[PDB]
Order: structure tokens, then C-alpha cells, then sequence
């Protein structure tokens, strides 16, 4: 018999896609659109990393790499997690993947049996429920509130724990809210995992894009229950290179490497050598991160002041490069709100797919010049 | 609760891994081993491809690409499948993946429900059965015979079809036997798929590593039943670049792109632009394929002559860069034979994991000097 599997037919349809299509006709008819939709840095990847790629090419490093990643990168990763995050991990508890997205995918494929439950905190990054469902798991949503700065209340989370809970996904700094979770909240979540015996999946890819507070890694207190996911994408403007990394309990990391062996074999060899440079040349990487961080902070402050002057509400974000804006004054729901803004000349992402109803995600990984135009046009819509 | 999933615990062990252990300990305790284990070209990737990569780097092509691949590459792929293989496909029935291995992985995830059967022809590439079982499939094995040049008998295959058969996997040229299947057997196989309504998966990565005969793509006789898997890995010495591709029915391709979107997002952008060059610079790309093919043919003939002279039996291969050698004169079984050879100073791959019992896979993707060194050491295990 022919016909698709059930797992692939069970995939839900994005509101983002449909607003994006209308964005493309507008452009076809010559309409100038200001896009605040980016999920990646506007900066190009730093030259020290590009140069490392050039050396790897010239040195013929174009052959297959081990499934868990080249050993030198695994060693550098053990250093980075300890030095930057206070995580006590060995090179064998580290894995290189095809983007942080594959670390998450492999992780779920490795720990979920059909019916296993995963608590996700909304608003959430679009891929989490998807990856959980694709592996036969059940998504259990716990909401975080705008009045609470979108920071989870451990009390609301306790209520979602059942005997089938396998994992809890935490993402700080958060996409799409921009919230940075206080260390006390993270310690509280790590304690629930230990007390109830489940895994804590900590998605820390925005660790370096922080404006205020401190980035705390829950693996500091519960290393045997925590799977730390990270990568080079957001920090070093390496989204198109597809290199992510994770660390955690030895047996789970080994399983994750087995999944890679049967799927992608190993991430691109040239990209692994380029990432090694990003991790070992701390001086040049630090310079890049500080430059981007200052640029982002300026842009964020510029945006928030403008929204506030318009009377528009957004919880102030402390990290990442996103702002969740309430759309109530623009339309009855967020898709209608996004279509209206499109007509005004501004492309934003509807909050539907993230479970951020009545909101729209704005991204400030653009130039100030573009943020000024966008504010001018919101003005018109009001 | 914590713990690994059944799908991940289900994967069984490898005899390859165990002998590579012994081989590593000898490499360790001062031993000189000639390795005939390579599953990749010894040649480095051609300069024009490397030059395309540098250009993309210089141009800032380091951002997220669409899940099915950059549009320029999907189009070039359509030209390649239409021109080289006589396949009639649109760029939309085309997909770029992280190695041909991901194309196969995404394919099985997209078409198999737990219990669905997949027919594989032994000796087979080690990953086929792994990928099928990981998606919940049941592996149904149909043996090809040495006496028959490892070419399948359609009747034996026909005898394996049940109402649960979802696909049949065919790999020509073949890894590990080196057999190239005749157009007529390929047509007979396609016919069964059309006649019994199931998918025909054709792994054609070695198409350009052909010494005698002609490459036939069965997607030509059953376009709506065939998924053609290929990639730049073996043909352009780009194994470490992780770029594969497939074409076939639109609805299946679209489902494979959805699996990518939730796992790897898209393959590395730099590698996609470099592959476009391998595809469109036909003059430089053919010069390389022709240079490699010549070299392989020389090495094959030299290896075959040498074996014959030693009184060792092997079926003469027409494609790829492998030879399956009968180990009867060496040891009771292939693992034992591989261990004796290790002692004699030669590393080979036991046939065990490919279901090639009583055989050992030799690879001639090394220099003639190394092949000569190996033949010399073979004298010691008679
Ligand atoms: C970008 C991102 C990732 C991982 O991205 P990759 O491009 O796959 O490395 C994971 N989680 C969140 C919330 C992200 O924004
Ligand atoms: C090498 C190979 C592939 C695909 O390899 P990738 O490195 O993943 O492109 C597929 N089938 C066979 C038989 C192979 O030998």
C-alpha cells in the first residue's frame, strides 16, 4: 500500500505561513514592507569563524566525522559548559548536532515512548509541541502570564506533573517572550524534576543575548536530570551553518548520538572546524558578542519607547531579540491584527503558533532605520 | 520518570565496532595496519566546489535556507534528474537533505507506520534495517546470491510481498557487493511495486562509480511509485559536506520536507551553494568523475588480479569501490577471518552487519601502493 505515515499526517498548519504568503503578494505588487519577522541575527558570521572554515577547506577536512562530533570540538564544548555555565561535564557528555533543532529532535526520539508527557510553557517556540508529538508524546501546556513577565510560576507547573511526565522544557532567554528567568525560579524547576524524577530540558541558545540579569543553567544543581541544549546559531550569527550542541547524562547523550548515526551521520565537517574556532578564540568571539549585544540593546530601547508612546503594550524583554506586543487595540485577534499591519506596510509574526494569542512577535534583529519606519506605520494604523 | 525510549534501546550491536576496537588497540600498541575499510573516496573534494564554498562565505550566505533546500539547488536537481537519469521531475518533486542518509531516514519516517513491512535485499548497507525499525517498520529480507552475481531474482522478491509491504529498497550500484543491476531486473522490480501497490526506494548514490554496464533509474517505469535517493557524497568526494537529494511523488517529498523542518531545519547553506556548483559546472565536475572512475578501475583490477593469484574468491564488481571476499579459506566465520587479517596487518570490514556472512568487505578507495601492501600481507593468512 502507498500513503503517508500517521505521524506525518498529524502535523498542524501554521498561521505564520498563511500571513507570509499574503506578504509575498504585497511585495509582488511592489509594496514596500518593513519586516520585523526575523528569527536570526542581521549581522554576518564573524571573520575568525569564516577564516577557520577557509583553513579547513584548504586542509582537506572534508571527510566524515564521528556521529557525536569531532573529538576536538567535544573537548572544547566540555570547556565551554564548565567555564561559561558552571556545568560539570566531561567530553563524553557532550554532542554536536545539525543545529540546536536536531539536539532537541534527537533528545525526544531518545527519551519518549508513545503516551509519555512533556510539559511545555506557553508562549513556546513553535517546534517544541511538534517534536514532542512526532515522537508519540503528549504535550501538557502550562501557561505563563504577561502580568508575571511571562516567568513561570512553579506552582502552576506542579499542577501539570503526573505519573507519565517524562520531561519539562524550559527556554531562558525565551523565544518569543524575551523573558530571562531568575535563578530562583530555575532552581525551583530543577527541584521538581528531582523530586518527581523527570528530565529538565534547558534550551539556552540565547544565553549571550542578555541585557539584564544573569543567565543561570539548571544543570548546575541537577546534572543527572538536566539536558542542556545550546548552539552557535544565535550567539555567533551562524544560523545557516547548522551546528548545535548539548550536554547531559552520559546515557542520554550516547542515545542521541545513535539517532544521529541512523539519520544525519554527523554534522558538516567544515562547520565543526569553524565552530571550534568560535569556542577556542574567546577573545574574538567575545568581541563579536559584545558588539551585537550593545546593538541589540539600543534597538530594543528604541522600540519599547516608541511602542509606549503609541500606547501599545509589550512586556519589556531581558534577552533574545524579540518583543511580544498586545494587538487588542489593532484588531480582535492576532491574525486579523497581522493582516492589518501588513496592509500598513509592516510584516510581523502572529502569536498563534506560539500559543501567544492576542499578541504578535516583533523582532529587532534589523536596523534602527527599519525600526523607525515600522513605528511610523504603527502610528498610522492608530 | 526518567529513562530511554524503546526505539533507542531496540538498536542492536555491530561486529564492525567490535573489530575496530581490536584494530585500535593494535594501532595503539605500535602496529602498522593497512586499512581497506573506507566507505568514502580517498580523493579530496574538487577545487571548483571548494571555490564555490569560499564565494558563498565571502557573500554572506550564512542564513537559514528553506526546509527543502535553496530554490537554485532544487531547480538544478530537476535538471540533473531529467538530464542524467531520464526522470521527469519538477523542482517541487525535489528535496535537499543532510546526506543521502537523511533522505532515507526522512522517507521512512514519512511513509511507515508501526507494522508496515519493508523488503531489503541482502547483502545490504548497514543503515537500511536500522532506519526501517526506528520508524516502527518490520524488516523482510530477500537474499541475493554470489552464484547470481548478487543480482536479485524478481521471483524471490515476489515471494516476499504481503498485504503489509509498504516499500522495497534497491541499491545499484551496490554497497557492499559492487553489483550493478541490469535494466531488465530494475524494470521487473518496478513492475512489482506498481502491480502490488507499494513504494520503490532506489538508492542511486554510486551511479557515477560504474565500470561496466549502464545506470538505470527505475523511477522511469514507475514515477508515482518511486523515490530516487542520491547525493554528492560519493561522486564528488563530498562525504563530510552532508548534502544528499531525492525526488519522487510530490506528496511524499512535501512530507519529507516537513520532517526536516522539525528536525534539522535545512542543510548547511554554504554546502548547498557548493553543491549547486558541482551540479552546474559540468565540465569541471565530469573531469573529476572521469579522473576518479579511471583510478578506481585501475585499483579494482589490481586487487582482483592479486586475489585471484592468492586463490581467494570474490565476485567481480562493476560499480562503487567495494569487493566482497569469500573468507572460507581464512577462518570458520567472517569475524574470525577479520581478526586473523588484523594480526596479519590488514584492517577489513566483517560482512556480518550487511548480512554478508562468510565474507569480508574490502574497499579500494585507497592508493595502489596500499593495495599492494595489503595483498602482500594476505600471504600470511593462508
Ligand atoms: C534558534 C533556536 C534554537 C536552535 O536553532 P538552530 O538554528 O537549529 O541551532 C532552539 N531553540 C530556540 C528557542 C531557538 O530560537
Ligand atoms: C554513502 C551511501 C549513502 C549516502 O551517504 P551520505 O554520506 O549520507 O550522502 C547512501 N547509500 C549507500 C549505499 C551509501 O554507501
Amino acid at each position: 500500500m502507498r500513503g503517508l505515515s500517521r505521524r506525518v499526517q498529524a502535523m498542524k498548519p501554521s498561521a505564520t505561513v498563511a500571513v507570509n504568503a499574503k506578504a509575498l503578494e504585497l511585495r509582488r505588487q511592489g509594496v514596500d514592507l518593513v519586516a520585523l519577522t526575523a528569527g536570526e541575527p542581521d549581522f554576518d558570521t564573524p571573520e575568525h569563524v569564516k577564516e577557520a572554515a577557509r583553513r579547513a577547506l584548504a586542509q582537506g577536512k572534508t571527510k566524515y566525522a564521528p556521529p557525536a562530533g569531532i573529538p576536538e570540538l567535544r573537548e572544547a564544548l566540555a570547556e565551554k559548559f564548565r567555564r561559561e555555565n558552571g556545568l560539570s561535564v566531561t567530553p563524553e557528555e557532550t554532542i554536536v548536532t545539525v543545529g540546536g533543532s536536531q539536539a532537541l529532535f534527537n533528545l525526544f526520539q531518545a527519551i519518549l515512548d508513545p503516551g509519555d508527557e512533556v510539559i511545555v510553557l506557553s508562549p513556546y517556540w513553535v517546534s517544541y509541541p511538534e517534536m514532542v508529538r512526532f515522537a508519540g508524546g503528549v504535550v501538557v501546556e502550562v501557561e505563563t502570564l504577561p502580568e508575571e513577565g511571562f516567568v513561570p510560576d512553579p506552582e502552576r507547573v506542579r499542577r501539570a506533573i503526573t505519573p507519565r511526565t517524562k520531561a519539562l522544557v524550559v527556554n531562558s532567554p525565551n523565544n518569543p517572550t524575551g523573558a530571562v528567568y531568575p535563578k530562583e525560579v530555575l532552581e525551583a524547576l530543577a527541584r521538581l524534576a528531582v523530586e518527581h524524577d523527570f528530565y529538565l530540558v534547558s534550551d539556552e541558545i540565547y544565553e549571550h543575548l542578555l541585557y539584564e540579569g544573569e543567565h543561570f543553567s539548571p544543570g548546575r544543581v541537577a546534572p543527572e536530570h538536566t539536558l542542556t541544549v545550546n548552539g552557535a546559531a544565535k550567539a555567533f550569527a551562524m544560523t545557516g551553518w547548522r551546528i548545535g550542541y548539548a550536554c547531559g547524562p552520559k546515557e542520554v547523550i550516547k542515545a542521541m548520538a545513535s539517532v544521529s548515526r541512523q539519520s544525519t551521520t554527523s554534522p558538516d565537517t567544515i562547520a565543526q572546524w569553524a565552530t571550534l574556532e568560535a569556542l577556542t578564540n574567546q577573545e574574538a568571539s567575545r568581541a563579536f558578542v559584545e558588539m551585537a549585544r550593545e546593538a541589540y540593546r539600543r534597538r530594543r530601547d528604541l522600540l519599547l519607547e516608541g511602542l509606549t508612546a503609541l500606547g501599545l503594550k509589550a512586556v519589556r524583554p531581558s534577552g533574545a531579540f524579540y518583543v511580544l506586543m498586545d494587538t487588542s487595540p489593532i484588531a480582535p485577534d492576532e491574525v486579523r491584527a497581522a493582516e492589518r499591519l501588513l496592509e500598513a506596510g509592516v510584516a510581523v509574526v502572529p502569536g498563534t503558533d506560539f500559543a501567544a494569542f492576542g499578541h504578535v512577535r516583533l523582532s529587532y534583529a534589523t536596523s534602527e532605520e527599519n525600526l523607525r519606519k515600522a513605528l511610523e506605520r504603527f502610528a498610522r494604523v492608530l
